[PDB]
DNA sequence: GGCCCAGCCAAAT
DNA sequence: ATTTGGCTGGGCC
């Protein structure tokens, strides 16, 4: 998948660490800030600067937002797909448009 | 019931001029710095800080995002518009209903 | 009423 | 003709 491969490539660069990174477990990823992501990082990896079109694409590939009851950030967004993991770089094509 | 009046009230505040305000013609409103808007202004007036929800409510009330085309307020600006929602029509807010 | 996720068309490919 | 971006809507809670 084109989008998925690019999502994983994004999460390789540590310069982004404080803004968008893998979670501690490595089984989900966290968008910690929004503005610098939306303005600086989204454009460089995807064809938009619109956080919500990013979100929309995630739901199309069956990623789900993980709901907090605070753990990562006040206004952080965490997304998780069962197959999308830091250690499973091989299994990316298994993630596909619902 | 409450949304439209509060939205109108929000736009009565000039201190927010750089962030969110009425459009030149007073017939639509524009969010210019949605980070600042989202994190400072939204909670004040609607008690959440998620732009997506603000957008969702807007569509529920039949507001529409006004797609700009080359020739606005910045490309990261979001302009929203309802025929009956206007700077000079504080009297008409009841006719803006959940579609 | 906030919010996740999806419908549906257009804008790109 | 097919894919990707984005405005809008459905429905849980």
């Amino acid at each position: 998948s084109d989008f998925v491969r690019k999502l994983y490539k994004m999460l390789e660069d540590p310069s982004y660490h404080s803004v968008v990174r893998w979670s501690d477990d490595g089984d989900s990823f966290v968008v910690l800030e929004n503005e610098k992501f939306t303005k600086t990082i989204l454009p460089k990896h995807f064809k938009h600067s619109n956080f919500a079109s990013f979100v929309r694409q995630l739901n199309k590939y069956d990623f789900h937002k993980v709901r907090h009851n605070s753990p990562y950030g006040r206004d952080a967004w965490e997304f998780k797909h069962p197959e999308f993991r830091a250690d499973r770089k091989d299994n990316l094509d298994n993630i596909r448009r619902k």
